[PDB]
């Protein structure tokens, strides 16, 4: 998840 979520955030912002 750490990977999944970090990327989620990066892209969102």
């Amino acid at each position: 998840a750490a990977a999944a979520l970090a990327a989620a955030l990066a892209q969102a912002l």
